[PDB]
DNA sequence: CCAGAACAGAGTGTTCTG
DNA sequence: TCAGAACACTCTGTTCTG
């Protein structure tokens, strides 16, 4: 059966920093959390995050990492 | 004065028919050869800013064409 | 299996030129 | 005048490595 990324619904990879995710919403969360941490939605905060829209807004993709308790930490 | 007619940055002058700022300039003229496909994570009203321009491609070319932007 | 590094490509914005 | 080239920099996502 499909394991779906709790971010952007994308096939997921694995448990990474705590939550099931795919390769390219890990590496992007480890990079905003080590980045400049000021982004900003051009929306409503809503945006729809999936495989194709993604790239579109970095704010509303973190958002829903935290959201879905991503943290450095992988705790669970 | 002098503000992008698209973002509202500081406009460089007119470029293809509007008063643009440079990297609305080439922003549309590699949307119009580009072939992409945009797609608005929004409601295709998405804010279009100094910082915020980066964000949604879709918005940013539909305001580019709103505005007059043509390739002559 | 998973974090992090490394690699390569896409996207963006500036500088320079005539 | 402004269009284009091209350089330089950021953002992204996959493949490697430990
Ligand atoms: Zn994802
Ligand atoms: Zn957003
Ligand atoms: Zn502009
Ligand atoms: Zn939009």
């Amino acid at each position: 059966p499909p394991k779906i990324c709790l971010v952007c619904s994308d096939e997921a990879s694995g448990c990474h920093y705590g939550v099931l995710t795919c390769g390219s919403c890990k590496v992007f969360f480890k990079r905003a959390v080590e980045g400049q941490h000021n982004y900003l939605c051009a929306g409503r905060n809503d945006c729809i995050i999936d495989k194709i829209r993604r790239k579109n807004c970095p704010a509303c993709r973190f958002r829903k990492c935290l959201q879905a308790g991503m943290n450095l930490e992988a705790r669970k």
